[PDB]
Protein backbone atom coordinates (compact mmCIF):
# COMPACT_ATOMS: atom_id res chain seq x y z
CA UNK A 1 0.00 0.00 0.00
CA UNK A 2 1.05 3.50 -0.22
CA UNK A 3 2.44 5.11 2.62
CA UNK A 4 0.85 8.83 2.47
CA UNK A 5 -2.62 9.81 2.54
CA UNK A 6 -4.85 9.43 -1.07
CA UNK A 7 -6.58 12.80 0.01
CA UNK A 8 -4.09 15.28 1.35
CA UNK A 9 -0.84 13.83 0.10
CA UNK A 10 0.35 13.80 3.91
CA UNK A 11 1.77 10.84 6.52
CA UNK A 12 0.71 9.85 9.79
CA UNK A 13 -2.72 7.08 11.09
CA UNK A 14 -3.56 5.58 7.35
CA UNK A 15 -5.67 2.81 6.79
CA UNK A 16 -5.30 0.78 3.67
CA UNK A 17 -7.23 -0.24 1.11
CA UNK A 18 -7.67 -4.42 0.35
CA UNK A 19 -8.17 -4.31 -2.43
CA UNK A 20 -6.24 -1.39 -3.99
CA UNK A 21 -2.83 0.35 -3.12
CA UNK A 22 -4.43 3.24 -1.88
CA UNK A 23 -4.38 4.46 1.69
CA UNK A 24 -6.36 7.08 3.80
CA UNK A 25 -6.55 9.16 6.69
CA UNK A 26 -10.11 8.20 8.87
CA UNK A 27 -11.77 11.53 8.21
CA UNK A 28 -9.70 12.25 4.64
CA UNK A 29 -11.66 9.09 3.01
CA UNK A 30 -15.37 10.18 2.22
CA UNK A 31 -17.43 7.84 4.25
CA UNK A 32 -14.98 8.12 7.38
CA UNK A 33 -13.04 4.71 7.25
CA UNK A 34 -15.72 2.38 8.73
CA UNK A 35 -15.03 0.31 12.27
CA UNK A 36 -14.42 -2.64 11.30
CA UNK A 37 -14.96 -4.38 7.91
CA UNK A 38 -11.87 -7.30 7.07
CA UNK A 39 -11.78 -6.93 3.94
CA UNK A 40 -11.81 -3.07 3.59
CA UNK A 41 -12.30 -1.44 -0.18
CA UNK A 42 -11.97 2.03 -0.54
CA UNK A 43 -14.50 4.37 -2.41
CA UNK A 44 -12.83 4.00 -5.28
CA UNK A 45 -12.71 0.32 -5.81
CA UNK A 46 -16.77 0.62 -4.89
CA UNK A 47 -17.08 3.03 -7.83
CA UNK A 48 -15.30 0.75 -10.05
CA UNK A 49 -17.22 -2.28 -8.98
CA UNK A 50 -20.06 -0.29 -10.26
CA UNK A 51 -19.20 0.19 -13.50
CA UNK A 52 -17.52 -3.06 -14.04
CA UNK A 53 -21.16 -4.78 -12.61
CA UNK A 54 -22.88 -2.06 -15.14
CA UNK A 55 -20.37 -1.55 -18.29
CA UNK A 56 -23.44 0.26 -19.39
CA UNK A 57 -23.91 2.81 -16.76
CA UNK A 58 -20.70 4.63 -18.50
CA UNK A 59 -22.61 5.57 -21.66
CA UNK A 60 -23.56 8.68 -22.18
CA UNK A 61 -25.95 10.76 -20.12
CA UNK A 62 -27.95 14.38 -20.02
CA UNK A 63 -26.88 16.21 -16.98
CA UNK A 64 -30.56 17.30 -16.34
CA UNK A 65 -31.66 13.71 -15.78
CA UNK A 66 -28.15 13.32 -13.79
CA UNK A 67 -29.48 16.15 -11.53
CA UNK A 68 -33.48 14.80 -11.04
CA UNK A 69 -32.20 11.38 -9.91
CA UNK A 70 -32.98 10.71 -6.03
CA UNK A 71 -30.23 9.64 -4.00
CA UNK A 72 -30.47 6.02 -3.72
CA UNK A 73 -27.43 4.30 -2.25
CA UNK A 74 -25.44 4.54 -5.68
CA UNK A 75 -25.81 8.36 -6.12
CA UNK A 76 -24.81 8.74 -2.88
CA UNK A 77 -21.95 6.66 -3.05
CA UNK A 78 -20.93 8.72 -6.27
CA UNK A 79 -22.15 12.80 -4.61
CA UNK A 80 -19.22 11.32 -1.79
CA UNK A 81 -16.72 9.94 -4.46
CA UNK A 82 -16.85 13.20 -5.93
CA UNK A 83 -16.96 15.38 -3.00
CA UNK A 84 -13.27 13.49 -2.10
CA UNK A 85 -12.17 14.42 -5.80
CA UNK A 86 -12.40 18.05 -5.17
CA UNK A 87 -10.80 17.40 -1.29
CA UNK A 88 -7.83 15.77 -3.57
CA UNK A 89 -6.82 18.84 -5.08
CA UNK A 90 -4.81 21.08 -2.58
CA UNK A 91 -6.95 24.01 -3.71
CA UNK A 92 -9.47 22.88 -1.88
CA UNK A 93 -8.61 24.57 1.58
CA UNK A 94 -9.82 27.65 0.73
CA UNK A 95 -13.34 26.44 0.51
CA UNK A 96 -13.19 24.26 3.10
CA UNK A 97 -14.36 25.39 6.19
CA UNK A 98 -17.10 28.51 6.69
CA UNK A 99 -16.00 31.60 5.37
CA UNK A 100 -16.18 35.53 6.66
CA UNK A 101 -16.41 38.25 4.17
CA UNK A 102 -15.28 41.57 5.16
CA UNK A 103 -13.48 43.58 1.92
CA UNK A 104 -14.10 47.21 0.98
CA UNK A 105 -16.34 46.98 -1.72
CA UNK A 106 -17.90 43.68 -1.30
CA UNK A 107 -21.28 42.42 -0.08
CA UNK A 108 -21.17 39.19 2.06
CA UNK A 109 -23.20 36.09 -0.26
CA UNK A 110 -26.81 35.30 0.68
CA UNK A 111 -26.22 31.92 1.18
CA UNK A 112 -22.31 31.02 2.68
CA UNK A 113 -21.63 26.95 1.67
CA UNK A 114 -18.37 25.60 1.97
CA UNK A 115 -17.15 22.31 1.59
CA UNK A 116 -17.20 20.45 4.81
CA UNK A 117 -20.77 21.78 5.32
CA UNK A 118 -21.58 19.73 1.93
CA UNK A 119 -19.47 16.64 3.70
CA UNK A 120 -22.30 17.30 6.52
CA UNK A 121 -24.94 17.17 4.64
CA UNK A 122 -24.21 14.18 3.12
CA UNK A 123 -23.65 12.32 5.70
CA UNK A 124 -26.72 12.97 7.54
CA UNK A 125 -28.93 12.24 4.37
CA UNK A 126 -29.73 15.82 3.80
CA UNK A 127 -29.79 15.66 -0.23
CA UNK A 128 -32.67 13.93 -1.57
CA UNK A 129 -31.60 14.30 -4.92
CA UNK A 130 -28.41 14.81 -6.76
CA UNK A 131 -29.15 18.20 -7.89
CA UNK A 132 -28.92 19.21 -4.54
CA UNK A 133 -25.50 18.12 -3.80
CA UNK A 134 -24.47 19.78 -7.15
CA UNK A 135 -26.18 22.82 -6.67
CA UNK A 136 -24.69 23.15 -2.57
CA UNK A 137 -21.40 22.35 -4.44
CA UNK A 138 -21.66 24.97 -7.17
CA UNK A 139 -22.68 27.28 -5.21
CA UNK A 140 -19.46 27.77 -3.37
CA UNK A 141 -17.83 28.61 -6.37
CA UNK A 142 -20.44 30.90 -7.63
CA UNK A 143 -19.98 32.71 -4.29
CA UNK A 144 -16.47 33.00 -4.11
CA UNK A 145 -16.26 34.70 -7.93
CA UNK A 146 -18.83 37.32 -6.89
CA UNK A 147 -17.45 38.24 -3.69
CA UNK A 148 -13.74 38.63 -5.38
CA UNK A 149 -14.75 40.36 -8.26
CA UNK A 150 -11.77 41.34 -9.93
CA UNK A 151 -9.11 40.34 -7.41
CA UNK A 152 -6.92 38.07 -9.29
CA UNK A 153 -8.19 35.39 -5.95
CA UNK A 154 -10.94 34.77 -8.39
CA UNK A 155 -9.22 32.52 -10.10
CA UNK A 156 -8.77 29.77 -6.93
CA UNK A 157 -12.74 29.59 -7.64
CA UNK A 158 -12.26 28.78 -11.27
CA UNK A 159 -9.80 26.31 -11.01
CA UNK A 160 -11.18 24.41 -7.88
CA UNK A 161 -14.57 24.62 -10.09
CA UNK A 162 -13.00 23.32 -13.11
CA UNK A 163 -12.12 20.31 -11.34
CA UNK A 164 -15.53 19.95 -9.53
CA UNK A 165 -17.33 19.56 -13.23
CA UNK A 166 -14.61 17.59 -14.51
CA UNK A 167 -15.14 15.07 -11.91
CA UNK A 168 -18.92 15.07 -12.10
CA UNK A 169 -18.57 14.61 -15.64
CA UNK A 170 -16.54 11.41 -15.36
CA UNK A 171 -17.99 10.16 -12.28
CA UNK A 172 -21.86 10.43 -14.03
CA UNK A 173 -20.45 9.99 -17.72
CA UNK A 174 -22.23 12.79 -19.02
CA UNK A 175 -22.54 12.65 -22.76
CA UNK A 176 -19.30 14.31 -24.25
CA UNK A 177 -20.01 17.46 -26.16
CA UNK A 178 -17.69 20.45 -27.99
ZN1 LIG B 1 -5.38 12.67 4.61
ZN1 LIG C 1 -9.22 0.75 -3.03
ZN1 LIG D 1 -26.11 -3.30 -16.29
Amino acid sequence: NSNICEVCNKWGRLFCCDTCPRSFHEHCHIPSVEANKNPWSCIFCRIKTIQERCPESQSGHQESEVLMRQMLPEEQLKCEFLLLKVYCDSKSCFFASEPYYNREGSQGPQKPMWLNKVKTSLNEQMYTRVEGFVQDMRLIFHNHKEFYREDKFTRLGIQVQDIFEKNFRNIFAIQETS
